[PDB]
C-alpha cells in the first residue's frame, strides 16, 4: 500500500490527470449517469486509501483501471478526455509493472 501512496500522488499530479482528479458532475455532462455505472475518479480512491479503505493493492488497481476504463466506455479515443485517459492509463500501468 506504499507504492499504492507513490502511484496515486505521482498520477494526481500528472499532466494529463485534469480529467480525473475530481468525479464527473453528472448534471454537466450529459448521459454521464446512464452509460457509465460504477463511476472512479484519484480524489475518491485518494478518500478511500487515507481512510484506509483498501485491502490490498489490488483494489487499488481495480479502482484505477476503473477510472480509465469508464474514461473509454464515454469518451472518443480523439477526444480531449480521451487522449488524456490513454496517456493516464498508459502511465499507469507502467509505474505499476515496475514495481510487481
Ligand atoms: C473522466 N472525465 C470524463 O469522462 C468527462 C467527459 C466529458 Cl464529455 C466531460 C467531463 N468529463
Amino acid at each position: 500500500l506504499t507504492f499504492c501512496e507513490i502511484i496515486l500522488m505521482e498520477m494526481e499530479s500528472h499532466d494529463a490527470a485534469w480529467p480525473f482528479l475530481e468525479p464527473v458532475n453528472p448534471r454537466l455532462v450529459s448521459g454521464y449517469r446512464r452509460i457509465i455505472k460504477n463511476p472512479m475518479d484519484f480524489s475518491t480512491m485518494r478518500e478511500r486509501l487515507l481512510r484506509g479503505g483498501y485491502t490490498s493493492s489490488e483494489e487499488f488497481a481495480a479502482d484505477a483501471l476503473l477510472v480509465f476504463d469508464n474514461c473509454q466506455t464515454f469518451n472518443e479515443d480523439d477526444s480531449e478526455v480521451g487522449k488524456a485517459g490513454h496517456i493516464m492509463r498508459r502511465f499507469f500501468e507502467s509505474r505499476w509493472e515496475e514495481f510487481y
